[PDB]
DNA sequence: AAAAAAAAAAAAAAAAAAAAAAAAAAAAAAAAAA
DNA sequence: TTTTTTTTTTTTTTTTTTTTTTTTTTTTTTTTTT
């Protein structure tokens, strides 16, 4: 009954053979429950009874049932009576529900008994080892709270929770307790001996097990290893440090010769050792002063051991745990002082701690395995495998995240600076993020913004990223300036989000900072100053940020449909403060600086709106009047402002007026067409305006004797003439009409050949000024017979004249339509490119670099435009190769890139009339130093050698070249230039060695059928073939200097 | 005013070369939801 | 304060077609004979 069995009970537990059999009994037929509860606390039937009916409840179920699960281990470590047959049914029994509030609990109680059970019995270690090692596909994938156990807010898995206790368990120190010291030595060697072969072998079924499903079966180890990184650091739990040695030991063998494995084995490897790695050096560097421990401090650490162990046993002991500790130091133990500390140790048994603990794994081998991981790191780093090296290189990141002072040896900063030069986009974001979370980086600026034009959307996004905290980070101003400029770049792209990005960001760092203080003193001397010192330096420097900063300030900053009526108020009085502080630092300050300021000043009036007021005018006029570059400036930010304010006072515009009459004659021409349109737009707010009458009339009257006469007064007399004729009176002739005649009456050819030039140059100007002045047919034969009449300055300024045409007309034609959104419900210049197109690429080939690099400005900026074909220019350009100038090679390189990524069909189209015209052009130039240069076939190649086709199509317009050409000094040059090329595969190699031997061989028995220049060239080829035999089926397989030479000739 | 054979020009079928699309797989980070 | 599902990036596997040739076939009109 109930009752009785109560009584009983209470009776047994009051006092602490017929009873047992009954309840035997009792179990074979709740109470049944209570019955073995009773029967177990009393004390081979009796258990293998009670071990049958948890086994049914348990395959049943699978507070009144945890009592006999409670009591079980106490009868188990107590009695050692159980025969060797019921330990397996228990053993199994409860390995298979470890793994699958109160089931944590009755895992723990099933825990408790395993480990009892290993305590217990010494002849049965292998047999739970192998029964628990056996369900190793029970652990659970992910790492969730819930099937977790505790111990500090850390989570242990269960099965490695029991596993590491119960090989703690072997505690010898035990033994030491029953005990001339020549068995405890022998004993110890056997356990730590059997210790080790179990540790081995539990390992190598690991990996085994991993190794069989890497992809499928990865958690099996993912987890083990990564609690072993969360377990290492307790004092409490010591054998885990050799579950982790011997284990990363294996994980080095992975790497090792004669074991290779698959991708995926590889990676999920290194990342392992990369985690263990991380863990161990992190516990490594948070030590005391002095850690050595190279089994080489000795009288002092036994002080430090024996703290630990006190610690250890009074806090938390966990005998086994303190027990298996105590085993540990007799490897330590075993001079005289160490043998004084062993004697007195055997008479004894017969946050600062966490740092301590740290001091004893020295010693140790898993924190002397740290070097072999790193150098297992730096050979991966070479290999041609992506994913490795991604993965090695996030390794040497999450290292150096604990340590950053890891970047002193050369040895990462080697691989560092390889590999952001050349790297996939895993590998550059891998290196990038590396050096970004080390606290240094700008000593690799330059390497880091040298690819920020990557194709990858994430490599420049993670650039963008280091710029902008580049810029908010350091103070310098050429790191800021260069980092600035690539964002600036950086905001045009194929991708939205980045463009949206780099405009945030501009707007964040030069407008809402400055809008952050609001007015607010001691403050905006300083960050408005830096702002404004940005945005001038920002003008120079490759203008083409010039042209993206002008980009950004009109069509974006300045469109209120961009944004929101309440986000453009901001931006308006951020900007008017913004000009206010410029000109103020203009006029306090009256070097490149002004220069740079006065330009922001010129770049913020000819803006779309005027943020300037009447007050600046007044501002800048003292300097104004009064008499460098400064008026350059000056002028052109009173044109701008005169073009959109108004209501200016009559006596300051008389004033205006009067100083710049009075300066006509002594300025220049240089800034003669800024103050004329200044004359134009200063008259037109004083109606009446007779006087600039009177003065283009004084001109005028000056000007008639010289036309008469035709059929260093006389220069600046023709300048303020023609800048009167196309700056003002837009309405019996027109004024520039009559201007024309004169111009067109001093263009003769008896006339003299400077004021010819001057008069050419100031008709084609006013042409630009006035497009229909162009169709007159005067003018246009005037410049065709400048153009065919063979002058070396005369052809010149004309080029520079449409230069400028060119960019004013298209600047308009931008301005005119920019950024908008159209809602449905809501040619002069060509045709000159065109007709004078053949002209240019004519004096693009000059011998004088001025002229070659004006033709060529000009030439770059007709193709940028694209009023002309390309194709006729394409030949030219190639020509611009064979130039030995760096510069214009440089220039020329660029316009060929620009038109290869714009027009490749073409550019190949027209590959072989570039390289004629470059042959052509280098014989002509240098009559004898034309082998010498040789470096425009190379520079050619590798800029169409870039593709997976653009390699053999190159080649084979190569051979068709060669063939082609098959002149004695283009076979030179063209030799010359083959000797450098770099070819891709052997077969062309091969290829071309063929038809070199074929070619000589034919001029060969024509030579002796027969005359120096034949010779000549058989021995050039000879000597070619020679050179690149003595540089570097058959043709299946096969598919996978000279110039000092050549001169020896003579 | 009658018949056969050969100069061919289009119109499909193969033998690869080559340039991207679909589709896991893996980290890495950010917005819900207990 | 943790786990959950989106959202974003390369990576690798095949799997697509879009080419560029080389073949054979088919039919067309012009040469040959009465």
């Amino acid at each position: 009954t109930t009752n009785c069995l109560t009584k009983l009970q209470m009776t047994i537990k009051n006092i602490t053979l017929l009873r047992l059999l009954d309840v035997m009994v009792c179990n074979i037929k709740r109470y049944i429950a209570l019955l073995s509860t009773i029967v177990l606390f009393n004390i081979e039937s009796y258990i293998m009874e009670p071990v049958n009916f948890l086994s049914d409840l348990i395959e049943s179920l699978k507070d009144t049932f945890q009592e006999a699960l409670e009591l079980l281990p106490k009868y188990i470590r107590n009695g050692p009576f159980l025969d060797d047959n019921v330990t397996a049914k228990l053993v199994y029994i409860f390995s298979d529900l470890l793994m699958n509030s109160f089931w944590d609990n009755v895992k723990r109680i099933s825990s408790d008994i395993l480990v009892s059970l290993f305590g217990s019995f010494d002849q049965q270690r292998g047999f739970i080892i192998e029964e628990l090692l056996s369900h190793i596909e029970k652990l659970p994938t992910k790492r969730i709270q819930k099937k977790l156990r505790k111990v500090q807010n850390i989570y242990i898995t269960d099965f490695t929770f029991t596993l590491m206790s119960m090989l703690e368990n072997i505690n010898c120190y035990s033994f030491c307790n029953q005990m001339n010291i020549d068995l405890l030595k022998n004993e110890y060697k056997k356990q730590e001996e059997f210790l080790f072969n179990i540790v081995e072998h539990i390992n190598d079924t690991i990996l085994e097990r991993f190794f069989k499903n890497p992809s499928a079966l990865r958690y099996v180890i993912d987890n083990f290893v990564q609690d072993l990184l969360l377990l290492i650091s307790s004092p409490q739990w010591p054998v885990t440090e050799k579950i982790l040695s011997s284990l990363l030991k294996r994980l080095l063998s992975v790497y090792s010769p004669s074991m290779q494995v698959s991708a995926n084995i590889e990676t999920i490897c290194l990342q392992l050792i990369g985690n263990i790695g991380s863990t161990i050096f992190d516990i490594k560097c948070s030590t005391r002063d002095h850690e050595d421990n190279n089994l080489i401090t000795l009288p002092h650490f036994f002080k430090s051991f024996e703290e630990c162990i006190a610690y250890n046993e009074t806090i938390k002991c966990r005998r086994s745990a303190t027990r298996f500790l105590w085993n540990l130091r007799l490897g330590t133990i075993l001079i005289i002082t160490v043998d004084n500390e062993l004697k007195k140790i055997l008479e004894q048994i017969k946050s600062t701690i966490k740092l301590d603990y740290f001091s004893i794994l020295h010693a140790f081998e898993l924190l002397n395995l740290y070097d072999p991981y790193l150098k297992l790191i730096l050979s991966l780093l070479a290999k041609d495998k992506i994913k490795l090296r991604s993965t090695a290189i996030k390794c040497l990141s999450m290292l150096a995240s604990k340590d950053k002072v890891i970047l002193s040896n050369p040895m990462v900063k080697e691989t560092i600076h390889r590999r952001l030069n050349d790297s996939s986009a895993s590998v550059k974001d891998a290196i990038l993020d590396l050096v970004s979370i080390n606290s240094s980086y700008f000593e690799f600026y330059q390497q880091i913004n040298n690819n920020y034009n990557d194709d990858s959307i994430m490599v420049r996004k993670h650039v963008l990223r280091i710029n902008e905290k580049m810029y908010d980070e350091t103070n310098d101003i050429v790191t800021k300036v260069y980092v600035i400029a690539r964002i600036l770049m950086k905001i045009e792209d194929e991708e939205d989000n980045i463009i949206d990005m780099a405009r945030l960001i501009l707007l964040n760092r030069w407008i809402l900072k400055v809008h952050e203080v609001l007015d607010q003193p001691e403050k905006l001397k300083e960050i408005s100053s830096s702002v404004l010192l940005v945005m001038s330096r920002v003008a120079i420097m490759n203008e083409k940020c010039s042209q993206l900063f002008d980009l950004f300030l009109n069509f974006y900053l300045l469109n209120k449909e961009a944004h929101s009526k309440e986000a453009y108020d901001k931006i308006t009085h951020v900007l008017t403060i913004l000009t206010d502080f410029l000109v103020q630092k203009i006029v306090e300050l009256n070097i490149v600086d002004k220069q740079n300021f006065l330009n922001l000043l010129a770049k913020f009036a000819d803006s779309t709106v005027s943020f300037l007021t009447k007050d600046h005018i007044t501002a800048l006029y003292p300097y104004m009047v009064s008499d460098s570059d400064f008026h350059y400036y000056i002028l052109q930010v009173f044109r701008c402002t005169f073009e959109k304010l108004a209501n200016f006072k009559q006596k300051f515009l008389y004033d205006l007026e009067t100083t710049l009459l009075s300066r006509l004659p002594k300025m220049n021409v240089r800034e003669i067409d800024e103050a004329m349109p200044l004359i134009w737009s200063v008259a037109t707010h004083r109606h009446d305006t007779a006087r600039v009458a009177k003065a283009c009339s004084s001109c005028l009257s000056h000007l008639h004797p010289y036309i008469n006469k035709a059929n260093g007064k006389l220069q600046r007399l023709i300048y303020l003439s023609t800048g009167f004729a196309r700056f003002c009176f837009p309405k019996g002739e027109t004024l520039y009409e009559h201007i024309t005649k004169c111009l067109l009456v001093l263009s003769k050819d008896k006339i003299t050949h400077v004021i010819r030039r001057v008069a050419v140059k100031n008709l084609t100007k006013l042409c630009g000024n006035h497009p229909k002045l162009f169709n007159s047919r005067h003018v246009l034969h005037l410049l065709d017979k400048e153009f065919q009449s063979d002058q070396l300055d005369i052809k010149l300024v004309i080029l520079e004249s449409l230069y400028d045409l060119f960019l004013l007309e298209e600047r308009k034609s931008v301005r005119n339509t920019g950024v908008n959104s159209t809602l449905s419900s809501n040619g002069v210049c060509s045709a000159l490119a065109t007709r004078f197109l053949d002209n240019i690429l004519q004096l693009c080939l000059l011998r004088d670099l001025k002229n070659s690099l004006v033709a060529i400005r000009l030439l770059k900026l007709i193709l940028k435009f694209g009023y002309t074909n390309p194709s006729h220019s394409i030949p030219t350009v190639i020509a611009l190769f064979a130039s030995t100038s760096q510069y214009i090679r440089h220039v020329a390189y660029e316009l060929l890139e620009d038109l290869f990524e714009k027009y490749e069909t073409l550019v190949f189209s027209s590959l072989s009339r570039g390289v004629t015209k470059a042959i052509h052009y280098s014989i002509h130039t240098d009559e004898k130093y034309y082998y010498k240069h040789d470096h425009f076939l190379s520079l050619l190649e590798k800029l169409c050698g870039t593709g997976k086709k653009n390699g053999p199509k190159f080649f084979k317009v190569l051979k068709r070249i060669m063939q082609s050409y098959l002149v004695q000094k283009s076979i030179f040059v063209l030799c010359t230039n083959i000797s450098n090329i770099t070819f891709v595969s052997q077969y062309d190699l091969v290829s071309l060695l063929k038809t070199i031997d074929l070619t000589t061989d034919r001029l060969k028995e024509v030579i002796m059928d027969e005359l120096s220049g034949i010779i000549l060239i058989q021995l050039s080829l000879q000597d070619l073939g020679t050179y690149l035999l003595h540089l570097y089926e058959s043709e299946l397989k096969n598919k996978q200097f000279s110039a000092q030479l050549e001169n020896i000739e003579q």
